[PDB]
């Protein structure tokens, strides 16, 4: 059985933010907290929402102390603040690291009794979950603005954090901590650098490419994934080169990244986000860049009509991955009439290299600043710990630790994944 | 040698606060921090200054986490914040606990190298000080609003804090941490409770009664002390009973409390503030209430023309304390023509009881919630540790530990201090 659940509000157009607070926050709340990173407190992005609340009978407080790949130390810090200001609403902002950290502070504020380890517990299903998350709408709601175009955390329950002790990103998940509102306005990403419009807008390509093929994939989460893929193909290159000079593309890509969140929130990720999380917390590689190096092989991995194993899901009778990856190309135009289902993937992978070459993305991990000695020494660790991530419990061929490492290395040496 | 140094600005009238920020802060600064207590963050007293700054090109941050009798834990907490927001100006508010804590955060922000123990070091003189405080006007200025009428911390270098480990208030002092501006508007004390208008407006009676008699007393700091005493006599009772119904008195008293700060900042306190600090940190008695129980005896102590010792100050040739306490009464009207310098003190002490009875002040410490067993057991401690306070190095008869305890006890049993 399946579902398609999101916030009961997703406002999205250039100029939507005040028209998403002049509307709902002030009509129901008078004590707000804001979560973001310093670059946005400094550059005047959080005073774009405190301007409109303080003008109303609302009292704001900003937790600008967040860092990339957030830790559990910060989260506990914002709760202390949240436990002191007693907010009626939380307004995450900045994209990813803040959003992934505010919806968990939302927890430690509603229920400070919680223990993070009981949240990072992998599971076989989301309903048959041992640590049923508590109900969180009673103390304060949770709003989610975003300033990047690669995460989808505005919609999805995923909340990636780090222990600060082991150094293991725990992509915990539960729909009980979806935002009540998601605001995705391109006013905030028009001036975003290229190092981000690439990594971000290129994870989104995975958010949707290992969601249209996942086993939990459904008709609900297949047209959105695609529409997140026909826009990242016609507007992502332009948003990189032209930047703010083509705000429509820098806008459409911002919506796509979110639409892919409308997909992978319902149809969880595959395996690229498992190896990515572990490969980007060890070597401190960003999210999107770990996903762009692997995706072009994971496909070569999941696209084997006769794998070693399937993921054992009723709705998934026969392995269809080699097929789905073709409907993708068939939808994007990469496919020519009279193909054979084996080139449509080549024509697809060819579109990525062509797309990774024109965004500043390297051809391997070695080129990405990781020493062969620091990799091979700890590869078996992140290859056993990827298997133990919750994201991999949805990809269509239940990878073997024998088979993950092989694609870690073939992405280090820029090789393929023949079998 | 002596001095009379204060901020280069003391604005004071009902409605002065915006006219003290619309004037100077915004003309020179664009990044401000505010320090206060929760009662004022909650009750809308800090958004009376953030309203006017944010309306300008200024970014504010409020450290509302302060508690009565502040600790060194909070102070180090606000520095972390101050080290993160990087303010151009600090705006203390609330009176006492915040003000005494912000001008020391000002230190840990300018010079985080400092070590509190090297600040709480008693000394024989302020110039001949071992730990010459550093220069602090370079990172951020320091403003000082006040919302109570008993402290004078707006003007004075005194910054009373607590280790949080030993529990010993260290009334450190240095003019290098005087505020650059002091704002004393009665708009903020009109709605102050009676438990505070009494304790506060009754310490001020000591701020000035052991400053007109101190050895460092000078013509500069004698008319102010008195004017702080002719106003606390004609307007303090009315500000207690009538409260906000006589805002002129609730205003004049607010200025007096500050004028006494113009005195005891230059002519340090005597001994009542030494025993008070130690007697109010052990039994958690408030400041003003520890000073109102003792003052009516310390006078009987300092008013002995033949004491055991003087304070050894050149300007202080013969003990004049028994005389000064008469010019006080002679100025307030308590004195009738044809007295003998021995009744003018009785007529003075009589004015206090008469004044302590009509403010809700008890007649002893026992009545103030302190058990005879918890007092006599630790009296010799706060009697040896009062002698070691910096305030007592200015009172005119260099008390003996033999003689302090005797007045601690006579204030417990409500007795006098015959000798």
């Amino acid at each position: 059985m399946l579902w398609h659940k999101l916030p009961k509000s997703i406002y999205f157009r250039r100029g939507s933010l005040p028209i998403a607070l002049d509307e709902v926050i002030t009509d129901g709340h008078k004590r707000a907290l804001i979560v973001t990173d310093r670059f946005l407190f400094n550059n005047g992005y959080a005073d774009q929402i405190t301007s409109v609340l303080k003008a109303a009978g609302v009292e704001t407080e900003v937790f600008f102390e967040v860092e990339a790949d957030p830790t559990l130390s910060i989260v506990r810090k914002g709760a202390e603040l949240a436990n002191s200001f007693k907010p009626d609403v939380i307004i995450a902002l900045g994209g990813g690291s803040p959003m992934d950290a505010a919806k968990i502070m939302w927890v430690m504020y509603e229920h400070p009794e919680t223990h993070f380890e009981e949240l990072a517990l992998r599971f076989m299903d989301i309903r048959k979950r041992i640590y049923k998350f508590p109900k969180m709408g009673v103390k304060a709601k949770m709003i989610a603005v975003t300033t990047t175009s690669g995460t989808g955390s505005e919609v999805t329950p995923f909340a990636v954090v780090t222990d600060d002790a082991t150094g293991q990103k725990y992509p915990l998940a539960d729909y009980a901590l979806t935002p009540d509102m998601a605001i995705v306005d391109a006013n905030l990403v028009m001036d975003m650098p290229k190092s981000l419009c690439a990594f971000g807008g290129l994870d989104a390509v995975t958010h949707a490419m290992e969601a249209y093929v996942s086993v939990l994939a459904s008709e609900f989460s297949d047209g959105q994934a695609l529409q997140a893929l026909k826009l990242l193909k016609e507007y992502l290159p332009a948003s990189y080169h032209e930047g703010s000079k083509n705000p429509v593309a820098r806008e459409r890509v911002h919506s796509a990244a979110t639409i892919a969140g409308i997909a992978f929130a319902n149809a969880f990720l595959g395996v690229c986000h498992s190896m990515a999380h572990k490969l980007g917390s060890q070597f401190h590689i960003p999210h999107g860049l770990a996903n762009a190096l692997l995706i072009c092989n994971v496909i070569r991995y999941n696209a084997n009509d006769n794998p070693t194993k399937q993921t054992a899901f009723s709705q998934y009778d026969r392995p269809q991955a080699r097929r789905r990856y073709a409907e993708i190309a068939d939808h994007l135009g990469l496919s020519a009439p009279g193909d054979r289902t084996a080139a449509k993937i080549e024509k697809l992978l060819a579109w990525l290299e062509t797309l990774k070459a024109e965004l500043g993305i390297p051809k391997s991990i070695r080129e990405a600043g990781v020493q062969e000695a620091d990799f091979l020494a700890n590869v078996d660790k992140l290859s056993e710990d990827a298997f133990d991530d919750q994201c991999t419990g949805a990809n269509p061929r239940y990878p073997l630790i024998s088979e993950l490492k092989q694609i870690l290395l073939d992405t280090y040496y820029g090789r393929d994944y023949v079998e």
